[PDB]
């Protein structure tokens, strides 16, 4: 059977696990909106007792964050677009839409030229000439490599706001009704690019994916470990009650 | 290769995937300790904006916890014996530790008869005498179907603690040392028996579990839905910094 196969496989490294995930930790960036609305909090941690007079054989803490801290996946419910949506909340998606096939698109190139890089439906098409059709009910991830950069480079906060790739509104809509896609990630905050408000409509990844009842991944790293095709994405978020998204551990299984 | 037969057996219906998770809920039960010591919180969320001057296209919440509330994962951290364990934190273990082998031991009808339920060596070994021996590096997870109690039965706390089934210290060193168990499961807020401190040692299968650099799940739901052999367990904790455990999503694929 299959998972005969990658029990064995998982276990002697045929198949490896790469962590798509970044640390939760109250110095890693969260997205920054406009400073009139309501923000993303730091992931934050305090201890309960640590093996002392407060818990004397265990350690354990307090956590808070936000449903959009860190690596994190969105709802259709976290856009007014998809507040229709059935199954629409993180705690009633359909499980079997948790694992499934990733494509990666690499613009690792055109990001390092250009901090407003725009995936497009041109390169789109340039990906699949050479890697065959995009599955239906596929992760598409925009790689970039933006999970490199360490410091004020990774949110790129300019005057008129943050300047990081994503897609075009065309591209968003090519994905979704010409290979009915399950869900977009990127390795930035945002699966818009950070000037997104200014496309037609606004935040067109967000209103048009989440419109479709589709899902967002943000703040991936290591995506220059994956293969453009054939690598399975495990993208589980946490049941929150109605929740909107969550912080969660990203993996990618990948035959090697 | 293992892993196209896997996607086009998920998309067909011949894979499916059961979610082994409670809801995340202010409702919902969490450990309680003795008063002297700190407790776990329960979960609580509330809204950053919800379409609303907030935040006008878009709705998203902010949420607090404990690692230990609600389903979730122990890492080896946790525990005292756990202090010299390598990558005992769960940003630290290695992520094939996230996907493996589960099998399940039904222990229903043992604990509809007892709230201090106990899993035996004989009773594992009874299991092994069906389905062969526990496949090394497997999740072990004790199936009581606890997780169809409700409100304050599933605490379940008398004046002298709480009364729900696990393992004796016996059980946990026999799947630690002759098994190399990857860890074990509950459908209990703990991988020990509600009344586990008196076991010697005290609270034996997060003492022994941890020590040996093992993993807990706690709160598991829908184990029912499992057979005793052949599903795969996804458990990948949040990448917590030097984190001992973490609410997740606990999900098995079977076949
Ligand atoms: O990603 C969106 O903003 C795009 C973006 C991308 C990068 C940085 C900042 C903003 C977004 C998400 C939640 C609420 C509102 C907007
Ligand atoms: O596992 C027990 O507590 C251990 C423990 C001690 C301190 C912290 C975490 C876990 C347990 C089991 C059932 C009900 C109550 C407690
Ligand atoms: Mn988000
Ligand atoms: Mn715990």
């Amino acid at each position: 059977s299959s998972l005969n196969q990658l029990v064995s496989g998982l276990a002697s490294g045929a198949v490896r696990i790469v962590d798509l995930t970044h640390t939760l930790d109250p110095d890693f960036p969260v997205i920054v909106l406009p400073p009139e609305f309501g923000q993303c909090a730091r992931f934050r941690m305090e201890e309960i007792s640590a093996y002392d007079h407060r818990g004397p054989a265990w350690k354990w803490h307090n956590i808070s964050m936000s449903e959009h801290t860190g690596t994190h996946f969105d709802a259709p419910s976290h856009w007014i677009s998809g507040k229709d949506v059935p199954n629409g909340s993180v705690d009633e998606i359909p499980a079997e839409a948790f694992v499934g096939p990733v494509v990666v698109i690499d613009c690792s190139k055109g990001a390092a030229e250009n901090d407003d890089f725009e995936l497009t439906p041109e390169i789109i098409a340039g990906w699949e000439s050479e890697h065959g059709r995009i599955p239906e009910d596929a992760w598409v991830l925009m790689r970039t490599d933006w999970s490199k950069r360490r410091g004020a480079d990774y949110l790129n906060m300019r005057a008129d706001g943050p300047h990081s790739p994503g897609p075009t509104p065309e591209a968003i809509r090519f994905l979704i009704e010409e290979r009915n896609i399950r869900g977009f990630g990127t390795e930035t905050v945002g699966t818009d690019a950070g000037q997104g408000a200014h496309y037609v409509p606004p935040y067109p990844a967000h209103y048009l994916l989440h419109g479709a009842g589709k899902y967002g991944l943000q703040c991936l790293a290591n995506l220059d470990q994956l293969p453009a095709t054939g690598a399975v994405l495990i993208a589980a978020p946490l049941k929150i009650k109605n929740g909107t998204g969550s912080p969660l551990r990203v993996l990618a299984m990948v035959t090697e």
